[PDB]
């Protein structure tokens, strides 16, 4: 009962790190409004902590091979929550020191996101370890509903920056002690060269990159485009589609965490597949958005639920594969190496190019809002590309995934 505290705790310590990461997202307008900066100053925040975040993760894969683990984690929680109840004292005449506040949250917590997965699936095993994955994923959209009411009642009960990164940083340094004391008793380029041979790791890595591809585009450019949707047929829309990714976030890791059990208890290759079809059937739907918003009078957009629902069901599974394809003393640089993949093939450039792509769809007919709708569809509509995309790699991966399991295990079991 002590290794099942510990995945609770450390699932805690990803509610928070998820609320540190979201509570300026929910409260980016109000900081544009303090600090007087326009909106590349918040485009500056949110790309220079996924530029920390990248650089950061690789160091913090290699210190997670080699070193104490458990202290590297703690100290990182303790750093962002450090850094945070540091930055909130900032006075108006800086906002780059805002910016190095973002860069130094995005070092502790990539370390923190590369070295917890990696102790969840130390501790467990096959049914185990799969629920503690589905949790510690689980965490994300509450973490993210947490950080958008957070910042909304906080700015209702006295609205400014000031009081938005006060709450968190307290309970950090809590559960930062908590995972230090309860937590169990915890050359490199030969590694890169080795993880680069394992072809289900990189088609892994690559159906990754694609999954974060597609929720960045969507996550952030559709808000935009069911107002244009709505304006064609004739803010709180942001609210109703954070909602909607919160819950359908849960409602995907739980359906596919079943049905990954059961296709599991029945076949051999079950963590790629049940992926692939889930990513595919995501894409069918992510297209019947599309398809609608012609009609809203009838229509109700209910294709964003079940499509965020299918593509969010590969969360947990991922993890399963890499802990499975990849031996204990490699799984901190797999997993670093895998989110900086992710983040660059992903979410820190998607929303630029979809944006680019916008920009030239609508160079050709005169600005109308109509018009704005089409394009930016066309431009949406590029994703369900990345989506299929993205499953055609996990179907590769359930081609190999036998294969690379076996060529794990008769290395592992010498």
């Amino acid at each position: 009962e002590k290794r099942k505290a510990a995945a609770a705790i450390l699932s805690l310590g990803n509610v928070l790190n998820y609320l540190d990461r979201y509570t300026v997202a929910g409260v980016l307008l109000d900081i544009q409004q303090h600090f007087g900066v326009k909106d590349r100053g918040a485009g500056l925040l949110q790309s220079v902590f996924i530029c920390s975040f990248m650089v950061a993760a690789p160091i913090f894969g290699y210190l997670g091979d080699r070193f104490n683990r458990k202290v590297i984690l703690s100290c990182g929680i303790f750093f962002w929550s450090a850094v945070t109840f540091s930055s909130s004292f900032i006075p108006q005449q800086y906002f780059w020191l805002l910016v190095l506040s973002r860069g130094l949250v995005g070092i502790g917590e990539a370390s923190y996101s590369t070295i917890a997965p990696t102790i969840i699936g130390d501790l467990f095993t096959k049914n185990t370890r799969t629920l503690m994955l589905s949790v510690f994923y689980f965490a994300i959209p509450l973490g993210s509903g947490l950080g958008y009411i957070t910042g909304s009642s906080v700015k209702q009960a006295a609205g400014d920056w000031h009081w938005a990164l006060r709450v968190s940083p307290v309970l950090g340094m809590i559960t930062g002690t908590l995972i230090l004391i309860l937590v169990p008793a915890t050359s490199w380029l030969r590694d890169m060269k080795a993880l680069i041979r394992n072809r289900s790791y990189v088609f892994s890595s690559l159906a990754t990159s694609a999954v974060s591809f597609a929720t960045g585009a969507l996550g952030m450019w559709i808000p935009l485009y069911l107002h244009r949707a709505q304006v064609v047929q004739k803010a709180k829309d942001s609210l109703i589609f954070g909602a909607i990714t919160c819950f359908t976030g849960f409602l995907g890791v739980v359906t596919g965490a079943g049905a990954t059990r059961w296709c599991r208890l029945k076949t051999q290759r079950a963590d790629p597949l049940v992926c692939a079809v889930g990513m595919l059937g995501s894409a069918i739907f992510i297209c019947l958005i599309f398809v609608a918003a012609k009609s809203s009078i009838v229509g109700a957009y209910i294709c964003i639920f079940v499509g965020e629902t299918l593509l969010f069901s590969n969360w947990a599974i991922t993890a399963d594969i890499l802990m499975y394809v990849v031996i204990p003393t490699r799984r901190a640089t797999a997993v670093a190496l895998q989110s900086f993949t992710s983040h660059l093939l992903g979410d820190a450039g998607s929303p630029y190019l979809i944006g680019f792509i916008s920009d030239l769809i609508r160079q050709s007919t005169k600005d109308s809002p109509l018009w704005e709708f089409l394009s930016l569809g066309y431009a949406l509509m590029l994703c369900p590309f990345v989506v299929v995309l993205g499953g055609m790699f996990f179907l590769a991966t359930a081609l190999f995934f036998v294969s690379d399991r076996a060529r794990a295990e008769q290395q592992v079991n010498q």
